[PDB]
């Protein structure tokens, strides 16, 4: 009935079915939901997480062409605060399985799944045990 | 004003910004439209262009997540026919540059852009140029 807004916030390089379906989950929590998309920022990405293939432009422009995707905000804080919630007039904080205690507190978080072996590096793995190794 | 049914086709392997570009394109050549997307099968794929790296089935599942994406014929036939036009009220077929010729004479032809740079391959690629030759 009402529009429940929905975040859902990750580094998305390299965009593959499996990041497709976690937003399509979140995207599909309620009836009528707006899903914005939090895009991590190259310096925070690399300091924190790891490398990073695609830059913050690239990441952003692929996550436009989803049909689940509603707004993108690029880049997006790398720690999620009550305050960033109140200015995007958030409900609901979806990601999956502490620094989501909080959020869990508030009844403000979302689990969604990870679906593995769709990644874009796994299907290089499959390219390459074209050549059996003699 | 009148939905215009557009029809893309290919083969669609690892997705990319690419394909998306493409799509976008096609989707938004008349105001109103339909873009249905057909996806070869992997039989006939391989036979006449090359390696194809996913499946049917995962070809087809990733262009479902794509927002310009109204409707999926999988498998598509591999030679568009004046039949198969009829039989789906196919308006135009979107595709890029004779095996088009009778399509451009019927006025039923609408060509869209490859963007280059943006293969999945080509990321790969810049995920190697991280270890020098030495």
């Amino acid at each position: 009935s009402k529009n429940v807004v929905i975040y859902a916030d990750g580094v998305y390089d390299m965009l593959h079915l499996g990041h497709m379906k976690q937003l399509e989950q979140a995207k599909k929590l309620f009836e009528n939901t707006t899903l914005i998309v939090g895009v991590t920022s190259d310096n925070e990405t690399k300091l924190f997480k790891g490398q990073v293939v695609q830059t913050l432009e690239e990441r952003t422009e692929t996550l436009k062409h989803i049909r689940w995707v509603d707004e993108i905000i690029s880049p997006c804080p790398w720690v999620v605060t009550p305050e960033f919630l109140e200015k995007y007039k958030i409900d609901y904080v979806a990601h999956d399985d502490d620094i989501y205690a909080w959020l869990k507190r508030a009844g403000k978080f979302k689990a969604t799944q990870r679906t593995e072996g769709v990644s874009t590096t796994d299907l290089i793995v499959r390219i390459l045990k074209n050549y059996e190794d003699y």
